[PDB]
């Protein structure tokens, strides 16, 4: 996999189309390596591919896979005010829950 | 080492120097033949490369100003048809051909 960081901020269904665009998804850590990697590729808190639309509290991938590995922060996810179902990487690489439609900027996966 | 990846859409060469640095990478430009042919494995239909004559007439460079080295323009190619094509495109054989940079075609990313 192949990591690559936006430069600017936009909510989750514009960063889908932007990874999608060439041709690789939202990346989706599945290990603390790759967890570390996209960390670092990230300047700042950005989007993962992975949601709890579906079903409140059961996160999966883009394509419906459910996670294993997962690296919430402290108190997360908390699913707060009128629910957060997209998944950001903050800038200690832990994860929080938030919503959607609010904007942070966006990690790639390619193959 | 250098990944290229292809768009989905079409568009003209400023809205794919766009959408390549919104990644932090470049419009693709090979500079051998073996980088051409990545180029060619990734991309499906005509698609542009980060070069131009933009500046003189004739003369290509990358989209840094860099003049290129390589080419492998298509047998009567450049031909800088009509009020002038100043950008390039890789065609569905790996051969060059200048085109008109406000038309559409697929783009290559490059990122190292
Ligand atoms: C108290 O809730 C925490 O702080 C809020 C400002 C949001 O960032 C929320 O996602 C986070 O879990
Ligand atoms: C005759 O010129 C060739 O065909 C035209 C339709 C254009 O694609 C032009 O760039 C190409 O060089
Ligand atoms: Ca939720
Ligand atoms: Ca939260
Ligand atoms: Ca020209
Ligand atoms: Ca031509
Ligand atoms: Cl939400």
């Amino acid at each position: 996999k192949y990591f690559m960081s936006s430069v600017r901020r936009m909510p989750l269904n514009r960063a889908k189309a932007l990874c999608s665009e060439l041709q690789g998804t939202v990346a989706t850590p599945r290990n603390a390596e790759e967890n570390r990697a996209i960390q670092n590729v990230a300047k700042d808190v950005a989007f993962l591919g992975i949601t709890d639309q579906r079903t409140e509290n059961v996160f999966e991938d883009l394509t419906g896979n459910r996670v294993r590995y997962t690296n919430w922060n402290e108190g997360e996810p908390n699913n707060v005010g009128s629910g957060e179902n997209c998944v950001v990487l903050l800038t200690n690489g832990k994860w929080n829950d938030v919503p959607c439609s609010d904007s942070f900027l966006v990690v790639c996966e390619f193959s």
